[PDB]
């Protein structure tokens, strides 16, 4: 895992991308819940293809997915919605705007944060290569502060360090100056703080109404 | 936005608020911590108004940024004060608590466990003071910028330019310390990913404060201290 080149890390992450799933006012939360449940399975198979992930124990793989899964669903939604300003593309047959999110209490606040994240992506001209790097960072970093355990944390940080090398490489070969490379790297990672914030408020909203996937479910999906 | 990296560091170190003291029983613990945080918030306002570029914003946006960031800023200051005291949080020099004293309140030890892990991460990275004040200023400018008109557009462009000047400042600090370009990028990323956990901590932290209940500084109170005459 730690021997891959920057170009090979990108190629591995791109090839590992999950498919875009389809949907099957009151029934809206039923559709969105069922869509997320089916996405999670493909998320598990994506995670196993993130270089270095399967080197961790099963127990540590599950905990990483427990802490990261909602963030990953969200950043994928934000990416899907990037070229659809003012709307969220949950699925190709489920394109919702801000108005349809007002039906549920506490819903449009998260809707607006997702819309603003997608606009932020738009005006940074986020590239697919960068997006898959960002998604893998969320997987490895979201649970690292909440765990042999020293070796696992060291391994996680080594892989996080190579993704950083990979993001700098993509920026460098795009023509960015060294100053622009540091600045863009920081800009992308500060967005990860807003995604974590979005995921926290999203979880609170979910709990205000089977909220999280169980440890046994995640473990079984890992196979 | 005209400062050099050294002038940025120098200004941020000069803006650093003082370390305050608590004014022992677990029953009075929340009263002491609440009073301490309330007094820290006054000095936080003064500190924020000295962070370069912050006063260029409208008072309205200044209030909004502090509304979104004040808990994060209190928490990172706590973690910084606790860095050299493993397994303990130094709320004040006369108020140093361990994990067993955080068990008295439901849901306290979980957030407490999170703060201890961040303190240990600061130790593991040998976080420097110059890096710490840069992180704190990034928290101020970044946490509320994604949740704000033409004025609003000009504000976010200015905030991102100041955030860019701080990123340059972090890199210059590591470059002066002999780290390679690779090590500079990697440490930059490691420091900024901690901000995700600090936002996470402040989020459960806000949940725990509402679970107890004057939970948050009000908009009018923040505006009053910011809007000086
Ligand atoms: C055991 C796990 N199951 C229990 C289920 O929890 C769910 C239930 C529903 C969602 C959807 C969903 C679906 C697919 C997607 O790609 C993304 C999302 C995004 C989002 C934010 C989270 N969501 C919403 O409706 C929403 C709410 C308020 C404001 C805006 C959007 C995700 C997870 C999953
Ligand atoms: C109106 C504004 N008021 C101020 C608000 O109330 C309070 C009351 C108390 C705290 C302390 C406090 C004080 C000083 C510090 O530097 C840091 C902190 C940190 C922390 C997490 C936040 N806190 C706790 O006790 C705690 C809780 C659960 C787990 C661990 C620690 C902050 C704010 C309401």
């Amino acid at each position: 895992a730690l021997s891959l080149t920057a170009d090979q890390m990108v190629s591995a992450l791109l090839d590992a991308e999950p498919p875009i799933l389809y949907s099957e006012e009151a029934s809206m939360m039923g559709l969105l819940t069922n869509l997320a449940d089916r996405e999670l399975v493909h998320m598990i198979n994506w995670a196993k293809r993130v270089p270095g992930f399967v080197d961790l124990t099963l127990h540590d793989q599950v905990h990483l997915l427990e802490s990261a899964w909602l963030e990953i669903l969200m950043i994928g939604l934000v990416w899907r919605s990037m070229e659809h300003p003012g709307k969220l593309l949950f699925a190709p047959n489920l394109l919702l705007d801000r108005n349809q999110g007002k039906s549920v209490e506490g819903m449009v606040e998260i809707f607006d944060m997702l819309l603003a994240t997608s606009s932020r992506f738009r005006m940074m001209n986020l590239q697919g290569e960068e997006f898959v790097c960002l998604k893998s960072i969320i997987l490895l970093n979201s649970g690292v502060y909440t765990f042999k355990s020293l070796e696992e944390k060291d391994h996680i940080h080594r892989v996080l360090d190579k993704i950083t090398d990979t993001l700098i490489h993509l920026m460098a070969k795009a023509g960015l100056t060294l100053q622009q490379q540091h600045q863009r790297l920081a800009q992308l990672l500060l967005i990860l703080s807003h995604i974590r914030h979005m995921s926290n408020k999203g979880m609170e909203h979910l709990y205000s109404m089977n909220v999280v996937p169980s440890y046994d479910l995640l473990l079984e999906m890992l196979d």
